[PDB]
């Protein structure tokens, strides 16, 4: 009941006003500032990742959001490219809550997970292009969620809502990464990413960060949390 | 174009006193498309109703399902759908580009996007229109039929009726700040009752 961070569920976990502090550190050394960037943003729709959101946008006034249901991107190439109109920075999370140790973490999260309990991984892993109409947000996700979860060879009896959580994020971020491609040329814009776990210690709010770097000059350079 | 056109400040007065008929405050849903210049209704929404979430997705296409409708609507119910226009909706004058040059499905590269506009390509077919004649303020009219039927689906199957009342605000976002309404109810207690403003 001190540091509340028992949340070693991610090694790299962080105090969300720690983290931020280190990313406009680590960004202003590449020539980023809320002065000459503008930063989109894509969390979960859920009320609860608002705090992320607002510490963001305090250090980044041009700012766009993205946000789909548990953090998907379905926004799309032309929904990033709205928002980017000569310097960028991405951040995008998933989100997860964690009592010590435990209205619901990320909703389509939980469902999803039972999904794959329940049901097969196997009857969510669909060809890209589906979805369903009833519920096209969160399907979207289980899908992509899905191959993914099959991509790095993942037992599924051993997959724990942090596990799928970390899921989200290496998924959320290889999303975001094939828009940036298609909407973003090197050559002509710097830009950056910033990507990680969200965690809402219920009071306390963390972040896990993940993958982060810079694009500046058509060149690529890594950033880990410290 | 649109004969109902209204001052935005206007439109919210009319609605926030029809509302109050029955309901006031109350949670709020609000879809709009994710642009910027759609946040001066936005903002005027939550102005009256605090308590809010917001569902916004390319030129207003519902993509949140019903699981998203669900989310937001655990605190009766109140439900704002608009499309937009004028660069208008960037969103609705990139389908209209293309259905003018050319099933649960959608591309990956654009899920919002490449849904809406399969929508309303079901929305254009069903209704007869001819899509050489088809211009920006005709397409926003039929986005907005989608939009709100696609939010009545979204609806009771989120909602109960025997339980909770819910409403229902529907129209169309104008800039040059106007909002041109259109389909917009209320359900209380059992018993729905249309609205026409004016
Ligand atoms: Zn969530
Ligand atoms: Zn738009």
């Amino acid at each position: 009941q001190r540091h509340s961070e028992l949340i070693k569920h991610f090694p790299s976990t962080m105090g969300v006003d720690d983290f931020m502090g280190r990313v406009e550190v680590a960004l202003a050394g590449f020539g980023f500032t809320g002065d000459n960037t503008i930063a989109m943003t894509n969390l979960c729709r859920d009320e609860v990742t608002q705090v992320l959101k607002d510490k963001i946008e305090a250090i980044f006034g041009s700012s766009f959001n993205t946000n789909g249901l548990g953090g998907v991107l379905t926004c799309g190439v032309t929904g990033m490219k709205a928002g980017l109109s000569e310097r960028y920075v991405f951040f995008a999370f998933p989100h997860i809550a964690i009592n010590s140790e435990g209205s619901c973490a990320c909703g389509a999260l939980l469902a999803i997970l039972n999904a794959f309990k329940v049901d097969g991984v196997e009857k969510s892993c669909k060809v890209p292009g589906v979805h369903d109409p009833l519920d096209p947000e969160l399907t979207i996700l289980q899908q992509r969620l899905a191959r993914r979860v099959r991509y790095e060879k993942l037992d599924v009896s051993k997959l724990d809502l942090p596990g799928l959580t970390s899921v989200a994020e290496r998924t959320i971020t290889d999303d975001l990464e094939y828009l940036i491609e298609k909407a973003v040329d090197p050559a002509v814009a710097d830009y950056a990413v910033i990507t990680g776990v969200q965690i809402h210690n219920w009071s306390i709010e963390f972040v896990a960060p993940a993958k982060c770097y810079t694009v500046v000059n058509g060149l690529k350079t890594y950033i880990d949390l410290p």
